[PDB]
């Protein structure tokens, strides 16, 4: 079937976004950086490695649920269109496409993400693997472009991996409200959320002993050095994963080993790190089952299915507009 890729991001959008995120985040107290910048080519291969670590249970936990429940997802939502908020590159994408195809209802695949080159490769791959399916890839961001997702048919929106945990409660409610606003009655959302559990298991999932996650975290400094002509001493920053018991969220920090003075040339900006000062690079909010249903309802959606894996480590919600 035919492929389309519609690009709503200017060629310079990513660079300007990085400039302003860094300019603002390095002047906060504490300093912080959005986690979107982990995912350059190096960071993405490091993330792929993380998903295979025994300590990082979310990937396999969600896959276990999806292998058991994708058929029920397909029959409950009756969708003819799969909208992925993501790049379409995973085995989980195929699990869901296969389930819709097995019902004979798969007409359209809409991968929605910020990298047109990844989206292009996905569209080609899906076109080869799924005859009779139209692929309408959309290059855009959550803030501006959810309305650019093609209309019509009965759409299952998918946002897996507990990526929604990267949004603190305020922005998370704003995002779910915006998403539900582009959803039509009869459309569905399948949402993955990692669950509150033993704090040590949570910290261990974000600090594997071989230091893959540590490398992934520090890599945001390499990205800033390379893209904005900065001089972070990348090795003088230590990876710290913290469980925030009050907000029930994992936090990833980078901790300065000794005082540091960093000049970001492309921004004409100098910042200081005190010895032992920590900079926040990612929050990973963890959820309770009832609370996810309540957040969906607050956005105008109605949860009709909740599933966990056999250990209760991870949850999937199916919600209808
Ligand atoms: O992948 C995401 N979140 C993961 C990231 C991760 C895994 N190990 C360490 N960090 C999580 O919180 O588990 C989302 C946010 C942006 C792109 C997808």
């Amino acid at each position: 079937g035919p492929v389309s890729v519609a690009n709503h991001l200017g060629e310079d959008a990513g660079h300007l976004a990085l400039r302003r995120d860094v300019y603002s985040g390095l002047q906060k107290t504490p300093k912080s950086l959005p986690p979107k910048w982990f995912y350059d080519t190096v960071g993405s291969e490091l993330f792929d490695q993380i998903t295979r670590l025994p300590e990082y249970y979310p990937t396999r936990a969600e896959a276990e649920i999806l292998r058991a429940r994708s058929a029920e997802v397909a029959s409950a939502c009756r969708a003819d269109t799969l909208v992925e908020l993501g790049s379409g590159t995973s085995e989980k994408t195929r699990m869901l496409l296969d389930a819709l195809r097995h019902r004979g209802s798969l007409r359209r695949f809409v991968p929605f993400d910020v990298d047109a080159s990844v989206l292009s490769a996905t569209a080609t791959a899906i076109q080869r693997e799924y005859s009779g399916v139209e692929i309408n890839a959309v290059c855009g961001d959550f803030e501006e472009h959810l309305t650019e997702i093609p209309r019509g048919g009965r759409r299952l929106f998918v946002f897996l991996g507990s990526t929604i945990g990267n949004l603190t409660p305020g922005p998370r409610a704003q995002f779910l409200t915006a998403l539900a606003g582009v959803m039509r009655p009869g459309d569905s959302l399948l949402l993955g959320t990692d669950l509150v559990k033993d704090a040590a298991r949570l910290v261990r999932a974000y600090d594997d002993p071989g230091g893959v996650t540590a490398q992934f975290n520090r890599n945001v400094l390499a990205v800033i050095n390379r893209e904005l002509e900065a001089d972070f001493d990348v090795d003088a920053f230590q990876h710290v994963a913290r469980w925030n018991s009050a907000e029930e969220r994992i936090e990833m920090w980078l901790r300065a080993d000794g005082r540091q003075r960093v000049r970001v040339g492309a921004l004409d900006l100098t910042v200081d790190f005190d010895a032992g000062e920590e900079m926040l690079t990612e929050v990973s909010c963890k959820f309770r089952p009832q609370a996810v249903g309540a957040e969906l309802a607050a956005a105008g959606l109605h949860r009709i299915r909740w599933w966990t894996d056999e250990a209760g480590d991870f949850g999937l919600s199916l919600a209808a507009k």
